[PDB]
């Protein structure tokens, strides 16, 4: 079935977790604590030295949005066609930007860059808010009426900065929408509620 | 057809153009000059605020591993199944995150971090020297016994860093072989040589 290998945090899992959660699929997680990445072994049998490790079967992969892809292509969450399956890349790879931009505050100067970080967000959210008005209102989800993986990923990292600046969607009319309309899935707002998912640090250095 | 909006620079859209070049498409190239790009109003349409733009038909896409993942599933550069196709995907992705460092590096320090970079290269080029002597001991392509979009995009990042660091191929018997193999395709080798792609720098500052 699934294995998911990563640290004990959310960071970079969250996305694949609320998927499988949300299309009611099982897997294993395997915790891997600072002790035991530290002793190095795992490490250097990791293709880029890195986690998350995710295990289908006898196919390993690494790499978060390889991991999104391959679970969109496996579970039909990539789109009606290829048209809408660019388009779930292009919002899929947005997203990822400003992940990097906001792993980057966390990780390398989060008490100095945090204001500036804030201010620059509403721009960083617009591109995300107009996917949205163009697809049926902001009624469905970011591309097409169907869920996708881009779906998660966005819902993600959405949340986070919720945590980070508070209020920040409330600009944002279709987001905020959007937010509270898949929060509300069934099997989603389980697991959001979980103590899997809620006793786990957004980040690994207990800054959010 | 296709249309590629993009600065005249080889930068991200290097590795798609030899994608188009060898599969033998044709396609439209619109140069953004610095001046049209600081005007204001292109820069305001993207969707990202960023190029390159790319269309085909009426399909509009940002993001050039969006371009990249579009090409290859529409021209069947994606491999022959789902296990392939997830492999792909995580040989660009290992691609991408070298190539932001390499970005970084030219337009963020150049001068002061050239020294450090070269030094860490051959650790960053030993997980797709192991990818190849994992696939049929590195005879054919990156992934599976097809060329896939994936290998357009690393021949293109490893061509640069020979720029960058020559001879830093040396160490890595499989990907020298590789290089100098996909090098010697009959298109792709007429398109390295024309003047569209020579006469191009590499990057926008004049660093390579
Ligand atoms: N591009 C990779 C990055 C993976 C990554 O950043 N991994 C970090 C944790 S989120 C890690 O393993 N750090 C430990 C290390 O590199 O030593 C992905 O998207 O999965
Ligand atoms: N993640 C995007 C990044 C695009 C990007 O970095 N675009 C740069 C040129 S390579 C750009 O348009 N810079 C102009 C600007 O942002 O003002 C991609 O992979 O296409």
């Amino acid at each position: 079935p699934y294995t998911v290998v990563y640290f004990p945090v959310r960071g970079r899992c969250a996305a694949l977790r609320m998927l499988l959660a949300d299309q009611g699929q099982s897997w294993k997680e395997e915790v891997v604590t600072v002790e035991t990445w530290q002793e190095g072994s795992l490490k250097a049998s990791c293709l880029y030295g890195q986690l998350p490790k995710f295990q289908d079967g006898d196919l390993t992969l690494y790499q978060s949005n390889t991991i999104l892809r391959h679970l969109g292509r496996t579970l039909g969450l990539y789109g009606k066609d290829q048209q809408e399956a660019a388009l779930v890349d292009m919002v899929n790879d947005g997203v990822e930007d400003l992940r990097c931009k906001y792993i980057s505050l966390i990780y390398t100067n989060y008490e100095a860059g945090k204001d500036d970080y804030v201010k620059a967000l509403p721009g960083q959210l617009k591109p995300f808010e107009t996917l949205l008005s163009q697809n049926q209102g902001g009624k469905t989800f970011i591309v097409g009426d169907q869920i996708s993986f881009a779906d998660y990923n966005l819902l993600d990292l959405l949340l986070i900065h919720e945590v980070l600046a508070p209020g920040c969607l409330d600009a944002f009319p279709l987001l905020s929408a959007y937010v509270g309309r898949l929060s509300a899935r069934p099997k989603l707002k389980a697991f959001l509620a979980s103590p899997e998912y809620v006793n786990l640090p957004i980040n690994g250095n207990g800054k959010q």
